């Protein structure tokens, strides 16, 4: 039998081993944009056929995890894993199940940290297509062929997963063929699109900015004769805009090097406030008309620009 | 005897193994709302019957932990564990106790990090029903049946536990039947309701906000003739409200994406201050009556709104 | 001999093993009030008698640490340890010493993190009685009896330890009997009282608050005729008190949920400043006497209140 | 055969083992300037010839990773590694491939943290030449000779790598000879120049500073007759410059002890603002001409100084 | 031969083993004053004579690291290590070299974290004499005698090490005799004096404070007639001094409980500014002479006090 053949894959020499995969994401622990990765716990299930491990019977038997050290198991590995570990809570979280016809069920609880590149250009409404790829580290396509057990039904838990900030709406599984120097491999890629919620940032960041712009508009009505009111409203507007900029800049650490969307909108609001103050100063200098015309020109142009920005960042 | 049968569960083929469970939470190390989990140390005790491990005698014997590697132990596992480890202080923290009739006592010190979903909508008075679920990773309900030794007496230490911010008032144990693709499992769920203290946030955050609103009310009495006093009181009110908002927003990191309760109350206070300032400005503009009427209208309506908010967030 | 009896404790069946303990705290690495624990390195020494490990001779012999895997060692464990590890610098930091009459010396370097509950009510002058408890995880009092080798002598290094913020003044060792569900255990508890230094917080936090209150007192002498000086002194007082409050609140993270002592004193100072400003405003309103009477009333009452607070928080 | 000769290197005594190396940087996880290191995942491939491991055949065979414990593998090590670990996702990420003529392919997934010294003098445009050096820890040049399989081809993935803040433009591999006390070693050094992006810091930090200097220039046009406008513009300029300095100083922790470039430019801008304010004060004192001459002198000299600084920090 | 004698030290019974030590600090990774320790990577080399490991020959042979598990190696350990680990990059970073006459070379790459007590009284110019002590954990002076191979030449890399903030100027090695309860041990202590750079803190913290004091001096020239200029200069001075105090207090976390030197100097500057403001207020009150006399008295006394402070904190 397979005494010292545990190093030899089933059908050592000839047809490769067809391993069917099943994934069950118990929970996506975190999604770090600063480190550009995601930590998630998965229930990796693999099913192959070992002709040397067959027996006479009708039913299957669940064996201890310590038997894994005596049998052959596929060298499955996450392609873009930075740090992963099999859970050892009480014993090794390994399920091994031997079947009559040779089927071997191998289940593991793996907490993995996969790095998916994130483009934060449309940061408030960005959709990140993050992938979890499983491949054989040592055995190429001529030795191990990885396959999905039930297509897109193989992966479970992603449909009902609701993260803190993101939400999976479209996930699917593919059987790609990776071409490396050592050889050709069959890679199983489960890719899912994480879309951040849109309402939170609007009601918590965009609404205060709109209120600041409204206060800047109101600042036009107050004239220079009432210097206390003008000074107070200007101080409040400037201080609130500075605090809003600070709060927006402190949400995400200085790690990204792209042009964001919330930053552009806040810069537009700050530029509008600065231009309003500069126009008030210029009107005062010229007087010692324009303000009345601005009181009607600013709302229409500002609303049109806001609609243009929204149409640009939602549709095209 | 069970020479190589340590991989075989007791009564391998036929009736399952009835394992009685006992829990003893020594300490809940932390409760992280940002990561939405809790780290706690538990004294997991399991009792089953091994017919192959029986002997002739009357008394029980405590064996070394290293004997665990030679016997069969259940593959108990925490369902929602992110990171757990058996303590190795001097030796492996394992108690194995063999009995005359076949009873096996298996005790472990496990520091586990279980993720329980937290809803922070009523954040100052939120009650989180966090669960600790134990299940067999490999053996289904037809092989291992998990049971509580003494019902709700089995779990000890939760009644006398007093955390820093929370307090357990109602905890109970259930025997649920989890239906997975591999098979049906008997899960033991100890769920406990953690209720945060109510007085600390009221006396440290709500009271300063009430004092700020009182100062805003007092600002009405001071007229425009004394510009220094009005300027000082307005500056103090605005600066204090901004600092209070900053302190409230820095307590919890930017991880939750829900509408909180302390945020709503602080926003109401900020809106009241802003409306008071705007009404003062409008009254000054109209004069160059309303303030006297407001001095009587504001207290009653404000108190009624506060009572309505309290009744909404305490009862229904 | 004890071929496979390494799993069997000495005198397996009958009188228990009397293990004498010796502790040597090399350094208390940290004392975290936010996590409510302390990390310290200890030189754990255990001495028992193994009748099966006796030989003919007169002298003792130091054996390699790898021999520990072949002998029986007590399952000593820290009762409230959150994370501990035996040091592996070059080899395993284990001293095993075999003696002629059967004495076995077992020394380990253990960096442990013990959680001791901290009451921060009198935070500037709090004394925390933190304990380090050693117990047998598996063997009860009928199998292993833990004893202190030399009573309060046994523990060394605590008398000469001077931490950054604390100072041990009274430490002692007790032999308690813990009653658990599994059985009764002999626990060795070394408890030490850590007292924080009193002068640092007085000279760095209380003195600036006293200077702020003195400046608030001086603010009474300046009249309303010199509006620049009054405005400057008021701005300086308010800004300094806000900065002092911020610095006091940022020293300890938002983890405790108790009423502190430094917070109470700073709140008293802030209330005094606010009351001084309010009284100045009320006197100005009434004039358009009281201030002169206050200039004499405030010092005596303030000093008496400070003495009462000091007597309350030092003696009773 | 090589029964106990796994401790003996191939050709034990005589000609050394020629090991050909291949590197494949899957991802550079992080580049920490505060800790002055970089964490990256590499696919280390080694090819040597074991005369004792030859067999009769024509094709190669991929063996299990557990066979590595039975064969001889080179003691390759990263020279400046602070913390590294071979990935264990499902099994040990080891590829072992035995060939007919004796070639042995050994592939490992290693996440390493190499410390490369960073000179942050020209911090916005600094180019760091960070190295990854592989050497034999035990076997000197007379026992193991490390060689690159394909010269600069050998390393793959660096050309297409685009980090968050840096960009590799020139990387190359060298075979150096390290002279140590124990012996002479053949070190394989892959050194790559990481150049930080230039546009982000200009458009996000330098542009606000330029706008602040422009506002300071505009402050000259406003005269002392309009004290509200002058006070507002001065307050805005000072507050904005302080906030910009704070934001620049909070980007990098207080770890470097060098004279940076962004700090010098921001200090120049702050000195310009302070000198403008001082000159305005001096002109007011002298009046109770210079400002008109300054309105023309400042732009030319400021632009020339900026061009000189740019030429200094880009070319020489 | 030494079949089971690997637990027995060479010359088991009689003369002790003379182990010659060699140190090579590859890099001091960090020096944490908050935790009062330093993390550094060392190349620990030990040379002893094993009479049972001799063979017939003329040359030495480098054996695999896995042979270490079969031989006897000294139980060297860092006396004040909080956390250390032998590097496992590809294999165990162990060099074992057997010689003809019995010499055994044992080299290890150890990243260690040694706690050296730090006195931050003269914090800007503090010199910390931090030690790295190596001792035998189990074998006393009658079993293992640790010796330096070449005295001060034994340690390499410290002379050319230039850290971020510190600089080693005087390091030396000593053979001390530690007296413990178990026995007397030969400890090898390499102690080095780390001196922080003096110019960085002067040009980045002391220079802004001096500029603030200069601005406070200039504030005397401006009279009360120009209230805008006086208000602006006072606001700038107070705000800049507060920001400088905040920046100085945020450099080091609230962990030390000593009287620093930079804190004393900044407090002196703050007291000077406060006294200048108080003297201006008192002069204004008395007028409604002193300022002219102060304009000459302040520079000389301030310079003399600064020189006295410098002489105190540099020489005696
Ligand atoms: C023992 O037998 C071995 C196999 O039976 C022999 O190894 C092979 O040796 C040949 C040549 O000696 C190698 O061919 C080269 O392989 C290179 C790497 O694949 C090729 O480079 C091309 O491909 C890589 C990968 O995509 C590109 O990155 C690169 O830019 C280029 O396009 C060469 O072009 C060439 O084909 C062959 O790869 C080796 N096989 C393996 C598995 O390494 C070995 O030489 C024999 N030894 C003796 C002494 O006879
Ligand atoms: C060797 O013997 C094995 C067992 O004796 C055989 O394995 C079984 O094979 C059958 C069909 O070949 C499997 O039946 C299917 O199982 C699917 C998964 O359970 C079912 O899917 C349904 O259930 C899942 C889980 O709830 C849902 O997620 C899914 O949406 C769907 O509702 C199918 O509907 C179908 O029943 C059976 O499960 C296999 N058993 C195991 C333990 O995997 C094996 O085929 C035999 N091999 C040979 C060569 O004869
Ligand atoms: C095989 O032999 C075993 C021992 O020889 C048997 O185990 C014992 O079984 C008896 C009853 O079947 C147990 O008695 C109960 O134990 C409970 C737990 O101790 C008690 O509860 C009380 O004490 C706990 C602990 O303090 C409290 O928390 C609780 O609130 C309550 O006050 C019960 O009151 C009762 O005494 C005994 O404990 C078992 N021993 C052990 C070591 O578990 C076993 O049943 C035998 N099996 C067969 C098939 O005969
Ligand atoms: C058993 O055999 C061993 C080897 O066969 C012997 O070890 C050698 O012993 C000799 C002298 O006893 C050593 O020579 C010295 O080595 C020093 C270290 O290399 C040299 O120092 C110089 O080089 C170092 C390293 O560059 C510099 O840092 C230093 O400043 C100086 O420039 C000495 O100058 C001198 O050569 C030799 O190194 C040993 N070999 C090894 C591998 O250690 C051993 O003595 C024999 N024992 C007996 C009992 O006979
Ligand atoms: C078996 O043989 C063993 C050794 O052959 C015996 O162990 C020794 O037992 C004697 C007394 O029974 C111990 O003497 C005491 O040791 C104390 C600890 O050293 C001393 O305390 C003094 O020294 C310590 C350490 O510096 C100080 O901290 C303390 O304050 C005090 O000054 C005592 O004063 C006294 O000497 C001896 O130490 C033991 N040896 C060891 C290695 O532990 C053992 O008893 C024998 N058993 C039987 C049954 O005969
Ligand atoms: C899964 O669904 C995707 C669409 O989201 C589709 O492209 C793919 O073919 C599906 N895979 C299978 C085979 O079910
Ligand atoms: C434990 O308590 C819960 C809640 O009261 C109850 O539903 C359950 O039946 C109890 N279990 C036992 C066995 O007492
Ligand atoms: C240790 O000290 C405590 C406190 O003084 C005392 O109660 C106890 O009895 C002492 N133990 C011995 C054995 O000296
Ligand atoms: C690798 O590239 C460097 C830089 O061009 C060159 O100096 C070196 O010789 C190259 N090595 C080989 C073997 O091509
Ligand atoms: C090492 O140098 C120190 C002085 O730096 C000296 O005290 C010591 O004796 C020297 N050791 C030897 C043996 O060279």
């Amino acid at each position: 039998t397979a005494g010292y053949n545990k190093f030899l894959r089933p059908n050592f020499g000839g047809e490769p081993v067809q391993i069917a995969l099943t994934l069950d994401i118990a929970s996506i622990s975190s999604i770090s944009e600063s480190n550009m990765d995601y930590t998630a716990t998965i229930y990796l299930r693999q099913r192959w056929m070992d002709q040397r491990l067959v027996f006479e019977g009708n039913k299957s038997f669940t064996l201890d995890a310590r038997l894994v050290e005596f049998l052959w198991v596929p060298d499955t590995y996450i392609v873009e894993s930075k740090k992963s570990f099999l859970h050892e809570v009480t014993v090794g979280n390994r399920l091994i199940r031997l079947f009559s016809n040779g089927t071997v069920l191998y289940a593991l609880r793996i907490t993995t940290t996969v790095a998916c590149n994130m483009d934060l250009s449309k940061y408030p409404m960005d959709t990140q297509t993050c992938k979890l790829q499983l491949e054989s580290w040592g055995y190429d396509g001529n030795d191990v062929e990885f396959t999905w057990l039930r297509g897109n039904d193989s992966v479970r838990g992603l449909e009902h997963l609701r993260l803190a900030q993101y939400t999976i709406e479209r996930y699917f599984t593919l059987v790609t063929r990776s071409q490396q120097e050592t050889g050709n491999y069959t890679r199983l890629v489960l890719q899912f699109e994480l879309r951040r919620n849109v309402l939170y940032f609007i009601l918590e960041t965009y609404v205060p900015s709109t209120f600041l712009v409204v206060l800047s508009w109101v600042s036009f009505w107050i004239s220079l004769d009432s210097v206390p009111a003008r000074t107070c409203i200007g101080v409040t507007t400037v201080l609130s805009m500075t605090t809003l900029m600070i709060g927006s800049r402190t949400s995400l650490p200085n790690t990204n090097c792209f042009i964001k969307a919330i930053d552009v909108y806040l810069g537009i609001c700050f530029s509008f406030v600065f231009g309003a103050l500069l126009e008030y100063a210029v009107a005062h200098y010229s007087s010692l008309n324009v303000d009345h015309y601005s009181k009607l020109l600013f709302p229409l142009i500002f609303m049109l620009a806001n609609v243009f920005y929204w149409a640009y960042y939602m549709y095209f």
